[PDB]
Parts: C-alpha cells; sequence; structure tokens
C-alpha cells in the first residue's frame, strides 16, 4: 500500500498542485507534474505495488515521455525510485527501454537538475539509472543489491560514496529532494547587508597552535546563515574534504572545505572525486563556490590512481565559469595551493587570515633542500635549532600577496561579508558538461 | 638529457624550428613536423636543476600552447623534469598551475601527447595527467612522490597512468611521432581496404586480444593502451583501410570478461578521447555481466560513466556481438539505447539479461523448495533448452531492432567497415 505512485508523489508535491501525463499505466511508474514550494518539477515515482517495480517497456516510456517534458519546459525533473531492475521476463524489449531512459537522463545532464529520490529498492538498472542523475537522496530503508550486498546509506555514505544523502526517514527524502530543487532553482540573488547581522569572528573556530587538528565543518555553520544548510553531500566520504551546498545572504552557494581533522585534511585521489564532482555541479548550475584552504598536501601509499584521480580536480577548477571565491585560513601548500581554486586556475578572488602561510613545502620546517648541506648529520643531539624547530618571516599573504595570487588580507569577524561582496561582484555564469 | 638534440630527436629530420632563444629556466619550446605534420613541442631541460619548472620556463610552454591552440595544431610535452624549482616559490609554483590552465583548454580540441623520459614530480608529473596519450619510457619513472614509487612497469598496472609502455626513449619518440599520425592523420575510410583482409573470423573462455588485430589492417600497428591496467577491458588505436580507428573489446580471459570499477573506467575516458577527435569506433562485444572491486559500491557510480561516454558519445561505434552479452552491461557495451549507429552480430551470438540457468532462477521461486532434490540440480541444468530459444535466441533481438542484421564470419571486416563509412561524421 504505501508504496503507492499517486500516495508518493503526492507526499513530494504541494498537495493540489500535481497533474499526470501518462495514463493510471499500471506499468511500473507515474509520470506526474507540479510544483515544489512554488517552482514546477516534472517527476517520476514508481509502483512498488506492481510486480516488484521491475522497469519494463511501458513503464520506462511515460519516464522517457516525462523527460522530454523537463528537458522542453527546462524545469528540473525527480525521480523517486523503488525498483528490483529489470524486467527478467519481457525479453530484451525491457532492457533497451530500460536503456532509453539512461540516455534520457543523460541528455538532461546538466541541462535541468536531475534528483534521484531512492525510498527503497534500487538494483540493476535503476542501481545506475540514478547514478547518472545528479544528487541521490537515499532513504533509510533503501538498500542496493545488484550482483552480476547487506543493503543500506550507511555503505554508501562512506566507503563508495555512492549516496549523497541519508534521510531521517523516507519521509524526508521527500523533504530532503524538495530543497535541492529549490536551491537549483530559487537561489535567487545576493544580499549586501544581511551577512552584515552575522559577522562572527570565525577565526575564535580556529586552534592555537597551527599544528593542532580541528574540524572544519564548525567553522563551516558561520559563512552560512542560520537558515539551514548542509546538505554537505557525503560527510562520511573523502574525509579531509567537506564539499556541500548552501545558502548566503540568500544566495546560494556551494561549499567545498577541506576538513583537517581526517587525514589532515590532505588531498588523495578519494578526495578528488568528491570535489572534482561537486565543482562542475555547482558550475554547471550556475551556483557560486566558496573555498577554504588549509591542507597539507596530498598521499597505503596507494600510487594506484593519484596523479590521474587528482588532475580532474583542477580539470574542475581550470574548466568551472561560475563566480568563485577562495579563501585560505591556515595551510596551502604545493600543487594543492593549484588545486583549491587558485588564480593559476582562474578564481574569482582569493583571500587569506593573519596566519595563512602558503609554501611548496611549508616553513616549520621546509628548508631541508635550501639549507640541504648543513643542517644534517652531525648528532641528532637538540633539534631545537634545528631544522625542526622563514616560517613567520615570509609565508604569510604579502609574500604571495605581493606576487597578486592572493587578492587580500581581511578581518575574520567579517569573513562572511567579504567572500559574499566578493561573490556578488562577478557575472552569473554557467557551461555544458563534456568534451 | 639535453634538450635541443631531443627535440632534434622526435621531429621529422629538418624541421625544429625553436620559438624563442635558448636560456637555461628549464624548458625548450620549438616548432616542427612529424611525417608532414605541423608540429608544436616541448621538453624540460634534464640538465638545469633536474629539469624543474620555473616561471620563465612554464612561460614558454604556455606560449607553446596559445601557438598550437592558435594554429590548431596537437601538442607534444617531452619530460625530464621533476617539480616545481623550489626557490622560486608561489611564482613557480604559480607559473605550473599556468601550464595546466592552458592544457586545461586543451582537451577535446587538438591532440596531446606526453612523452616522459626522465624524472616527473609534481606539475612534471601532472602535465601529463592532462596530456590525452601518455606515453612513458622505461628509464622515464614518473618516480612521483607525496609530502618502486612506480617506474613504467609499474605505472601501468593498478594504476595505469600511462598508456603505451615503451622499451627505450628513441623508440618512444617513434612511439609518439606514429601517435600523431593517428590523431592529425586519421585519413579516410577506403572501401577496398577492406575486402582483402575479412577472414572466416568466428572459426575461432578464449583470448579476445587476437580478435581486435584481424578487424584493423594486416598491416598497421594495434596501439594499445593501458593493457595491464584494467585488463577486463581491451582499448588501443589502430587503422582500417587508412581510416585511424579506435577499438574497445571485452576480455575473456581475465575477469570473465565482465565489468569492474577498473574495466569502464578504462573504456569510458577512451571513448570520451574519441568523439572528442572525430576517430570512428569498434566495439566487439562478449561481456557476461559486472563484477565489484568487494566494490559493490565503485562500480556502480563508477559503471554510469561507460553510459554517459556512449550517451554524449557523437562519433560513428559500431557494435559487434561475440556470443553472449548482458542487462546492464550489455547496454553499456554499446548499445543502441545509447543512440547507436548500427550494430551487427554472428552467427552464434545471444543477446539477453541473465540466459539460459540464470534466465530461469529465482523466477520459477517454487523450484529449489518444491521439487525431488536428486534432480533439482540436475533439472536446473534442464531449463535451459526451451530457454535458449524462447530466451536469449537471437531472431528475437533482430526483429526488435536492437541488432540490425547478422553478419557472416566470412564477410566480417567489410562490414565493421561499411556501416562505419556510410554514417554520418558529426551527428
Amino acid at each position: 500500500d504505501p508504496r503507492d505512485p499517486l500516495l508518493r508523489l503526492s507526499n513530494f508535491f504541494d498537495d493540489g498542485s500535481v497533474e499526470l501525463l501518462h495514463e493510471r499505466d499500471r506499468s511500473g511508474v507515474l509520470a506526474a507534474a507540479g510544483t515544489v514550494n512554488g517552482v514546477r518539477t516534472i517527476a517520476f515515482c514508481t509502483d512498488g505495488t506492481v510486480m516488484g517495480g521491475a522497469m519494463g517497456v511501458e513503464g520506462c516510456t511515460h519516464i522517457v515521455n516525462a523527460y522530454d517534458t523537463a528537458i522542453e519546459d527546462q524545469s528540473p525533473i525527480v525521480g523517486i525510485w523503488h525498483s528490483g531492475g529489470a524486467r527478467l521476463a519481457e525479453g530484451v524489449r525491457a532492457l533497451h527501454a530500460v536503456g532509453q531512459v539512461f540516455e534520457a537522463m543523460i541528455r538532461a545532464s546538466g541541462y535541468i537538475p536531475q534528483i534521484s529520490v531512492v525510498v527503497g529498492f534500487a538494483a540493476g538498472g535503476a542501481a545506475y539509472g540514478p547514478a547518472l542523475t545528479d544528487v541521490v537522496v537515499m532513504a533509510p530503508e533503501s538498500r542496493v543489491f545488484v550482483t552480476g550486498s547487506l543493503g543500506g546509506p550507511e555503505t554508501h555514505h562512506k566507503k563508495s560514496g555512492v549516496c549523497h544523502i541519508v534521510a531521517d526517514d523516507e519521509l524526508d527524502a521527500y523533504d530532503r529532494g524538495r530543497r535541492l530543487v529549490g536551491l537549483f532553482c530559487q537561489q535567487g540573488h545576493f544580499d549586501r547587508s544581511k551577512a552584515e547581522a552575522g559577522d562572527t569572528d570565525i577565526h575564535a573556530l580556529l586552534p592555537e597552535s597551527s599544528r593542532r587538528a580541528y574540524d572544519v565543518r564548525p567553522i563551516v555553520t558561520a559563512i552560512l546563515d542560520a537558515d539551514t544548510p548542509f546538505d554537505e553531500f557525503q560527510a562520511n566520504w573523502a574525509p579531509s574534504m567537506v564539499v556541500g551546498l548552501g545558502r548566503l545572504s540568500g544566495r546560494t552557494v556551494g561549499v567545498l572545505a577541506n576538513n583537517p581533522l581526517r587525514l589532515g585534511g590532505c588531498l588523495n585521489s578519494e578526495s578528488a572525486e568528491k570535489a572534482a564532482r561537486f565543482v562542475r555541479l555547482c558550475d554547471a548550475f550556475g551556483i557560486p563556490l566558496v573555498v577554504v584552504v588549509d591542507v597539507p598536501g596530498y598521499l597505503d601509499q596507494e600510487w594506484g590512481g593519484v596523479v590521474r584521480r587528482g588532475a580532474k580536480l583542477l580539470h574542475a577548477f581550470g574548466e568551472c565559469t561560475v563566480p568563485r571565491v577562495t579563501l585560505v585560513t591556515r595551510k596551502t601548500y604545493g600543487g594543492a595551493y593549484i588545486a583549491m581554486n587558485s588564480r593559476s586556475l582562474n578564481a574569482t578572488k582569493v583571500f587569506a587570515w593573519p596566519d595563512a602561510e602558503v609554501a611548496v613545502m611549508g616553513a616549520k620546517a621546509a628548508v631541508g633542500i635550501l639549507h640541504k648541506k648543513k643542517l644534517a648529520a652531525a648528532p641528532e643531539h637538540e633539534r631545537e635549532a634545528l631544522h625542526d624547530q622563514h616560517e613567520r618571516i615570509a609565508g604569510g599573504v604579502d609574500s604571495a600577496l605581493d606576487i597578486g595570487v592572493v587578492d587580500e588580507k581581511i578581518d575574520p569577524a567579517h569573513t562572511r561579508s567579504k567572500l559574499t561582496e566578493a561573490l556578488a561582484q562577478a557575472p552569473a555564469r554557467r557551461g555544458r558538461h563534456k568534451n
């Protein structure tokens, strides 16, 4: 019973806003219409009461048919899933039908938003169905068994990064996917005198010694208003990188944080494809980003990936064209400085904190190449000179600022203020996707 | 290590034409030819501080790029570097990001081959990463480091950052030269440089590698990429009637010719590459499904990119099915679903989702629960005969339109040549 297409669409749509494309084609899916918090959205849920939900010819039809609506009406499209993959009896006709939907999504990839919202079953093509989409909000009772196990969002929030969002309950998946279509579509404009009310000294949320770890998620809370955002995609994945979407003086912004709590904020292969996909997202949807840099470097020692698996994040920033402001609070080193929306990748503006050092090796201590033939093997007795124990008399801002690659130094009380100011001064832009 | 000769040791004997005076930053950028093709190049000076990447150098590679893109010419990099001048600081470090910045404005437009010969750390280990084909010389250890660690044999396995491993530096120059003869000398299909070529091939688990070889020219080499990394999948360029051709085939040997988190990726970029260079393709199916990695996690989100690549694919892409092909993967391996050109087949090749034995499993549910045990395991081998026909029989998926027409084992090359030919070049 509760797996009813209309009962469900009725749960996502604000009640009396619903329409209906295809017949009550009791085939597997229902493709209704209507708005989300006001803004119109083509959708499609699947009937999990009618033959497993396994996607068939007839059922796929309205699905694809619904694409070319939302695609023609440049309105967003959403899919509350619940399918045991393809209908084994239909032969290939279904396989074909299962496969036209894929390409139905792929054509929308960045033209309209494509939230998927999986409530339960999700296998085979329906396991790849929402892969192609843009944001996967998994329902706490949704599983994934496509063997050609165990099931759950708890396994994808971590490990696989497959599921973008775990929901408090299936009903929240309706409530969650409903804001992502608002943020993707009611980003609105900026507001100069609205962050002014919330100019917290953000440097307060920073450790004492630039050596003592912390968690950047709390810092984030400050830059974003109080309502009520994050809405950060798989926190449990790429733990040294906390990406996430959200509003700022009304206007919606992508946020990519380098969380030093885990791995010391250090980037890596698995840490890139989080960002690397998250940037081109807010890029291909005209959403400003913010970069909160505090990363030492990048790495057991899997070279099995890295170089390629880290090139793409540069490619994410270097090809991106949305308004994007960077800021460094402490760290920013080497080929990782470069990789964090720096000027060499065409940043909008780049900001920094009082002790926001910027070097290719660090500073305490990063001299063991310059001072190579000295600070060496006389005793190891008293390593307080040392090398170990330049730094303060360089690195910070001006050491990179007169060079221009950093644009300013700022009072963190009005950290929020600055970005918003810097972000409001670029033009709206949006790109494509592929080659 | 000396840049000049080393650049004269790549170009056509001629031909090298310095796009500046020879300084000491650690870069030498010069124009020239390869089989008569306007080619721009650049090489890091292995001598000067280990080929390090600094400001006035990167600048030159930049101006190489601006000139490659200006003139619509491919762009090669020769790399005996190893990072970015540790004592030029942010300038150098920013000098590199500029080079990416160029290189990033290079994907999908002009060709870009990296032919590493010396060390490579940081930006030097990252330049290659933004260049389409990565050709790694023996001694050329991309000996990259964090904050062996990987030679050419090593960076062809589990990583596979390189594409064509060499066996000597100069030959690697014969690699990278011929390698532009494919992108910028694609050629045009010849209708009769196809005929005297198609064997009755079908007459042969197994190994797929030697099938691809018979599809392409008998003469022209099979420049396979990636091989040892992601092996259950096969990719690599060649020719057909003179027209350059891309090829990707399942690999009955490892992993049961199936898809896996690595597999789909290797094919994935490979396609996006070709549709970004007008080159047409050939896809010889034999995937019997997917596989995790036990990451059942990656393979889903990571499998998607096969769907995309073909979805977003506007170059010709004719498919050949060899025997079995199944589910998402079957759809994945260049199906009509993803706007395919045409699909041909061979007299003994089935298109289904799982197939007999499987195509009766769990469906009949009341089977291994309500049947005589001393026959269940044997009557499990029974439901396959009616199946094979009523399930998976290809004279099904003929009418259904997904496999255009069945082609004879003799008349194979002509076909994979014909359909690619009569097709449009764009859209």
